[PDB]
């Protein structure tokens, strides 16, 4: 009895796609199986996002895992919203109400406004990317008048690849002579080296305001001088990580592009915990014995069923790679743990930690 | 031979419905007349504005005239740019790359920084509308580490019409005690209200970041103390503008709601002008002698002739409400003048003037 999935993959999203196979393996059972209907797609693009969304909708999918970005969310979340069809992903959360989309990735502002306040930081730069959400500059903003920071808050989105040269100047004769040698990065992963790379020195404090502090070669080179420090969501001393990496780190590349380590990025890892939401979710339904295509039809005919399943989804509590999973009414990651990271000379290890409940916690 | 136009209106945009119609009468001739398609919807729900827009391809409209906020305006960049369908609209501008819209608005950024610098402020709270757009927040804050200002920048967006009370007293503590009186206001009218109301006083000075200073009763008293300064793109002493207003001001409000008034709201001018720019467009295919349907199409077949239509939208010049009307290949305004506004016992009335060229000029 197969239960139809669609998946809504970026291009070049690789890791994350194995990761995805390898929890449909481990996940599946003998009698229940996920079937899949992959698109690939440039998630940037709200015309793409909405013909993939309508076509797996005529479809039949029972939900849809995938990721959409600044551009495409609130195509995701009308869409989603108007015809009560379920979508998990690993994406940036948002913090309006979102009936019918399920959040894998927690939430990181209250961490970061924690580890802020830890190093007793009052004077910063918080560079972001325009090509990124913005309720992480909301918040830093709105705690910096609470708290009297004095931010200098710079969108480095939007480089042409062109004036970058010509822009980073400007960027950096702001900072470099204010002294400001406090840096928060929040943006994506190649926008880190390209600023980084541009410094180069030993007295800045850049701190990573993203979710795999490790992931990658992101730490290349754990020699050079500066305080550098983040996040992780993923913990490679726990049982259930060590026993995913045993396998992991023995799968053929070819087969699985983005395997064959002992690390996986934090977006992978949330793409293989949705698997485990989602077969945990059909699988309640079918224990409650639950028995369970126009995208532009008008009047909308919202899914009759899409609230039973909207339901099983955010009451799964599993143990997954991204420690405990619970979900709030509105999607949201609950009762989650982020591991407070910390430069060496010999590689990165964990301070302490950080939930709602306590904030922040000194090993 | 009639020329088939989509109308996408939010509900309750009735002033700007009948500038609409006041541009077809005045701009239309005997032989060539536009005939509209009219769509009223929520323009912050992407479903709705998706659906109104492919039932607008599926007509075969040559172009859309139409609104769209924050949360739609992506759906309308995807589908503009990748059908080839021409968006003429008197929102907010954008700007990123954005082939086939075509944005009447001029943008307002580098006037509001200019009047900050003539002021020569250095510390100045920045209240914005979560509810409205972010290039401002993003354009002053990125000033701010250029020019050394201290920016106190509050997002009074989303307010629950309830804690209000208790959430003006936060804002209040912040800036009345770390004497703070200078104030830029970037929201939506009735927050203007709203905000000024709790602060009475005549030590503070307000930037109205909007085109429309003297828009509707917004100056609800002129013998409040407390200096006051903004934007007009509508300049009454224009004769352009005194002309139409010698029409506007005795039309019936019944068959024209919002009419038979003294002035007009920015956004309704710019729909006027609006027409006036698709008419002279398509009179200008014809004169050259250029001759000139299902959305989720696979694959995507974009109008062969939209190219066309684009291009004569942009070429367009011409002399209107919002004052000189010029674009570039982006579709933005260029070349145009943004009226300096400053508050007086007997009301308003213009120091300067702002252009791209020459920044601000006094008078």
């Amino acid at each position: 009895n197969s239960i139809q999935i669609g998946g809504l993959f970026p291009r070049g999203a690789d890791q994350e796609y194995s990761a995805f196979r390898v929890g449909m393996v481990q996940f599946s059972t003998s009698e229940f199986r996920l079937t899949p209907h992959i698109d690939n797609l440039e998630v940037a693009n709200s015309f793409a996002v909405t013909n993939a969304f309508c076509s797996q909708f005529s479809r039949g999918v029972y939900a849809i895992f995938g990721f959409y970005d600044k551009k495409s969310v609130n195509t995701i979340t009308s869409f989603c919203g108007t015809l009560h069809v379920s979508f998990i992903t690993p994406s940036f959360p948002t913090d309006g109400t979102h009936p019918f989309v399920i959040q894998m990735r927690p939430d990181l502002k209250g961490a970061l406004l924690s580890l802020i306040e830890y190093y007793q930081w009052d004077k910063f730069a918080y560079l972001y990317d325009s090509d990124r959400g913005l309720s992480t500059l909301q918040a830093v903003l709105d705690s910096a008048a609470e708290k009297k920071w004095q931010v200098t808050a710079i969108n480095v989105g939007n480089i042409n690849n062109d004036k970058k040269d010509e822009m980073y100047r400007s960027l950096f004769q702001d900072l470099e002579l204010k002294k400001e040698r406090r840096v928060i990065l929040d943006c994506e992963r190649d926008k880190v080296n390209d600023i980084v790379d541009q410094v180069i020195v030993k007295g800045y404090h850049y701190i990573i305001a993203n979710l795999g502090f490790t992931d990658g070669d992101l730490l290349k080179i754990q020699f050079g001088g500066a305080n550098v420090s983040g996040f992780q969501i993923v913990d490679y001393d726990d049982s259930l990580v060590s026993k995913f990496i045993e396998r992991w780190s023995t799968l053929e590349e070819k087969e699985y592009p983005g395997a064959h380590t002992t690390t996986i990025k934090y977006t992978s890892a949330l793409t293989y915990d949705a698997v485990q939401v989602m077969t945990e979710a059909f699988r309640n339904l079918r224990k409650q014995r639950i028995e369970i295509g126009d995208c532009l039809a008008n009047p909308a005919v919202p899914w009759g069923q899409g609230v039973e399943i909207e339901r099983a989804l955010k009451q799964v509590q599993v143990e997954g790679l991204s420690g405990n999973i619970k979900f709030d009414q509105n999607g949201k990651r609950i009762n989650y743990t982020i591991n407070i990271m910390e430069l060496k000379t010999n590689g990165p290890r964990k301070i302490g930690y950080w939930s709602e409940v306590d904030k922040m916690v000194v090993t």
